[PDB]
């Protein structure tokens, strides 16, 4: 009713939406649509108009003033200029005097020119007038989003343990590597529930093996780790290594489960294991075959997975590789200097994630051959769907921890997202923050960034400020790239400081989980821009470095080096809370308005809204040990918090026992 | 100045950074601990509250704690927070806390500042060779310590007045049409401007000290076509002298042994824009004078300023590097077994650029003894600008020339300014350009700016405007853009009157800004100051990093977040919030000491006036020579006094009672 679906050409069915919406028949309600060059929507914006959405895209909460292209790209350098990151989330809302939401249900490259060309002009275009546009209406932007959240289906719900802290590093390889990490944390009493395993745990980077030489009995090691409440979260890449004898490879080939070239042969793309093949994620059968392979690890005790390189990322195809070796040929023999080293360098770079490669292989969809570039942004989506759907067969009642890098809307039902290869820059603390709400609008609630920065060298302080933001993000893990400064918490001085920050995560767990469960089950938001909560405050709607969490709190982390505080705007009176390093909790009332607050490196800050309160537990070293019984209530006297909780393992969501009102 | 003990280690190369002879102190080192096991290392444990200023043009913020900085002039077009080395080497730092003192490491080689990077409480300055002078500057506070240092390094370079105008630039402008188009585009729209820069294209095949003969049949006249319009062309000069027979500059450098040379006596070859080039031996006096004198060519044609580029010096690849690369390309090409990953190929291409190894392959002839370049690496750009400067004074001693350089070392500030190089059209770079200001001032470099709009990548309308609004206050205010970037000339955007509004604020402030720069340079004082220097005992002010004091009257606080309509500020004393309005009016508002949010729209230029002060504001003019300083509105507080310095802005006659006049509100 307050949602209509306008249809152009013959759209590919993305299965993005779970709710049926009939094809409206009147005139498109806003702006203009054109077909002189492919397809274009053009809209003129009110000078005060704010644009939200685009989920995991570059820049800030208000998208006005730059260009975003949905075109899932493996790009390790997230600088302000980049137009396409990992995600393809074609949902925007124009909010102002004239407010409306738009979802562009489209598989391929979609360019959102949001004021970049002309300031007052919003122009969303793509090569093909074959798509569905969904127009949503409501009073405010929050209401437009909650409607969207309805029609795309309930977001993924992770197991309770995933609301713990997780340690990860590209490099962990042996039982020793892993033990010294468990050692490092448990011996210094720093809580943690997860350690991630990156590609070095496989045999020759073969999907669905383990290095038999390093884990002669992987299952027992898993049980040894799990005994200390450490759950090993293995990675899975998109490419299956080409290698005779390799079971997963032989099957893929024999049953035509792989993407093929225009000639029927299996397309080769090179990744970690060298030459690989990509499972045909768009083909229902291949998807059940791929998903089922997760049993290999589940049967061994594994309760979580992360999907990577699933744009899919291509270092080089056999086609590109020959072009390059060949060019290098003329370079090597160049006497006249007709071939500059810059160009040789340019070719090496162009064979990576080549657009030419993305038209070299095809998907087989219920018998229809479709070229990959045409459906490019669905690949990661469906790889994560394969896992999810396979999960539900293996054990319909159990929750598995699951996240992916690349995604498209609809994938939000089967798994969360991590924000990819960030760097150890202070600006990336803010980027982590700004992306949260957008992702929530698009259904992705279980998200977080690599704390302390994936790439490059971190410092003791960058890490602590990153963690302090992580405290509030459902996914909280410290991750680091190959050969960077070691950034485990125990790899610094005065380690107790890190204990302090993590401790705060582990006291806030029952609240954060609660607020998560309530949001997901209600097709609602976990993180909200201040604009959603105080739509009348023309000051609040412009704030981009503070977020509302649930209905009880606001967060505002420090993201500047050497700072000892930061400016905040409070659209209402709140109590200002800091989790102190001695184990106590500072509390101060602060009137609405502007304020500079003092927040030391080893203190964690949050605000509690007027007439509200939240439960806080004692610090425990793992999710299982948190005493949920006698929690302290912080906030406003006479207020009440409805606390959700369940076994945090199965999907028994609708019990009256799951709710329990607390009054301060 | 015997409040500046100097400590000697080894047999230091003389950088000529100081103009003041300081004797070699004789006691143990006044602070921390010195070690000499595997080179040289100063190690100091800092107090928790200590702040660290300095390092001029270096990465990150005002307070330098919490990272690692390396003096090693490097051509790096990507200015991300992780970078440890950019273009300049300004080895001056100051520890500001319970124990305040200042340090200058006079060392021309790779010098590492580990400022609380490894251990948070640990400052460690180390290098390979113990061949260095270390100046310890004692004093009451940081500001004072900086004033001392400014005096032993000598008066800062002083630009002609026309350089406080606005300038337009692009790695693209090639023909008369292009330049005329910039002319017409600005003039027709009554947008103030004084300079148009000429990038490497005006040359004859990138040959230094030539001009394109087909492009510019009669250059002196075209230069005149522009000058009559109050537009001054500022051509670039590159470090590399193109290798080519018949090319006079090359023939002479070779004939007279003026180029840097391989170990074996051969003229070292480095590839740059022109192709193979030689580098003029900037550490050789005869060479330095020969190169400097070459500027006459352009000066005798009516040119009144220059910029020196690529002078780290930047190297695309050496002859040795190309060969090594082509031979690797071969192995890769014929490799049938996948022995050679494409990543290794790609890594080799990257390796040949600015290859530390090349910097080991050429020497400087310093009156007799040959010195391997890497041993004096941070000096190259400094002595190239020194070549140009000394030349100017031989060529015409009365007249001031516009001069600035990319690479630099303390001491170069006497001969020219610098721009902050290849930044990017990122909002974060507006702040980066802000934060570098104070630091560069502490090291003598006052004439500085950044590429407004962002050099690299594509800018937007709002980004360019917020950049200009900072640029209003930086002595170098220049719009420059990379090859193939979106056009960022002010006339290439809708509602052009918002660019005329903003750049009006500049020309209206020019009388006062010029005044402060002149006063500051002649007094060995700073033009920009961190708030700590002015409000030493306000714990809140000593940590403000995104505001700056300018002279002794005003404070700046640029908007740097995209889509923001205001920003938070902290005021250490009562002040008049002022906005140059898009209508021409100047809004005024008193705000007390404390935190505030102030509305600054895109097309408004903000600034604050200190309690007890005021400033002159002229009416808008479209070029510097047309500005009317006779009757200027005074903006500020009642019964305050401003001393206006002014002169002909052309010659070098600075010490005269007639240059000053007291204005009273
Ligand atoms: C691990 C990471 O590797 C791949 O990306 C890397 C590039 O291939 C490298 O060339 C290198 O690029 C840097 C260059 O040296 C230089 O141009 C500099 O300016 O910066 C560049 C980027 O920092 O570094 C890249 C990233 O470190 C691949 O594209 C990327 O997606 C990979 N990340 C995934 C893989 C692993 C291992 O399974 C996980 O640890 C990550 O979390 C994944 O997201
Ligand atoms: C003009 C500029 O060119 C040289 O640097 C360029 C590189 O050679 C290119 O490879 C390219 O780098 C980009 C990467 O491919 C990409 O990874 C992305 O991250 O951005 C990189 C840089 O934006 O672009 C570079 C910049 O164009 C040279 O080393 C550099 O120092 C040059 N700058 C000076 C030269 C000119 C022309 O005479 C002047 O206009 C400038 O103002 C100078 O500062």
């Amino acid at each position: 009713a307050m949602i209509r679906k306008y249809r152009y050409g013959a759209p590919f069915d993305t299965e993005a939406l779970t709710e049926k919406i009939e094809t409206a028949e009147e005139a498109f309600p806003y702006g203009e649509i054109s077909q002189k060059e492919g397809f274009a929507f053009t809209y003129i914006m009110d000078e005060d108009d704010i644009v939200y959405g685009l989920g995991e895209s570059n820049r800030g909460i208000n998208k006005r003033g730059y260009c975003y292209i949905s075109n899932c790209t493996d790009d390790p350098i997230h600088t302000e200029d980049k137009r396409s990151l990992y995600g393809a989330h074609n949902f925007i809302i124009v909010s102002g005097k004239t407010t409306f939401g738009l979802f562009f249900d489209y598989p391929s490259k979609l360019t959102f020119d949001i004021g970049y060309t002309r300031m007052d002009t919003l122009k969303v275009s793509c090569e093909n007038a074959d798509l569905d546009i969904y127009v949503i209406e409501g009073e405010n932007a929050y209401d437009i989003v909650k409607q969207f959240r309805r029609v795309i289906g309930r977001s993924y719900i992770p197991p309770k343990f995933a609301f713990g802290f997780g340690q990860s590093r590209y490099g962990y390889t042996t039982k020793e590597d892993f033990r010294a990490v468990a050692k490092g944390y448990r011996e210094n009493h720093i809580p943690i529930d997860m350690i991630y395993m990156d590609i070095d745990y496989m045999q020759d980077f073969k999907d669905f093996t383990v290095n038999e030489k390093n884990f002669p009995d992987f299952p027992e090691f898993v049980k040894e780790m799990k005994d200390q409440e450490l759950r090993l979260i293995p990675i899975i890449d998109a490419g299956v290594k080409v290698e005779k004898g390799y079971e997963v490879y032989e099957e893929g080939v024999k049953n035509n489960y792989f993407c093929k070239r225009e000639d029927g042969s299996d397309f080769v793309a090179a990744v970690w294991p060298g030459d690989t093949h990509f499972p045909d994620m768009l083909n229902p059968e291949a998807r059940k075959w791929f998903g089922d392979k997760y049993r290999f690890l589940i049967d061994q005790g594994i309760e979580g997975f992360w999907n990577d390189m699933n744009e899919p990322a291509i270092f080089y195809s056999s086609e590109g590789l020959a072009e390059a070796k060949e060019f290098a040929g003329e370079f090597a023999k160049d006497t006249e200097g007709k071939i500059h080293p810059w160009a040789m360098q340019a070719k090496m770079k162009d064979i990576v994630n080549s657009p030419e490669d993305y038209k070299r292989f095809y998907h087989n969809v219920n018998g229809k051959k479709i070229r990959h570039d045409k459906v490019h942004n669905l690949f990661g989506y469906n790889m994560t769907r394969a896992a999810g759907e396979a999960f539900e067969r293996i054990d319909p009642e159990k929750r598995f921890l699951m996240f992916s890098r690349s995604s498209y809307i609809g994938m939000h039902r089967y798994g969360g997202i991590w924000m990819g290869d960030n760097k150890s820059w202070w600006s990336h603390i803010l980027l982590n923050l700004k992306m949260l709400p957008s992702l929530n609008m698009c259904g992705f609630m279980y998200t977080g960034a690599d704390l302390g920065g994936f790439g490059d060298d971190t410092t003791r302080d960058l890490l602590l400020r990153f963690l302090a933001l992580g405290v509030f993000t459902p996914l909280m893990r410290d991750h680091a790239a190959e050969g960077t400064r070691e950034q485990e918490c125990y790899q610094f001085e005065n380690i107790e400081d890190f204990r302090s920050v993590i401790n705060a995560r582990y006291r806030l767990v029952p609240y954060l989980y609660s607020e998560y469960m309530k949001a997901a089950l209600n097709d609602d938001m976990y993180f909200k821009p201040l604009g959603f909560v105080y739509p009348d405050d023309k000051m609040a709607i412009r704030v981009e470095d503070q977020l509302m969490l649930g209905n009880e709190i606001m967060i505002a982390p420090v993201y500047e080096q050497n700072a000892r505080g930061r400016y905040v705007y409070l659209p209402e009176e709140m109590k200002f809370i800091k989790f102190m390093p001695d184990g106590s909790i500072s509390e101060e009332v602060l009137e609405k308005g502007v304020h500079y607050v003092d927040v030391a490196l080893n203190e964690v800050p949050l605000f509690i809204r007027s007439g509200k309160c939240i439960p806080v537990a004692e610090a425990a070293e793992c999710v299982k040990d948190i005493d949920t019984e006698n929690m302290q209530l912080i906030g406003y006297e006479g207020s009440s918090y409805t606390l959700y909780e369940d076994d945090g393992i199965h999907k028994d969501y609708d019990k009256k026992e799951n709710y329990r009102v607390l009054t301060k």
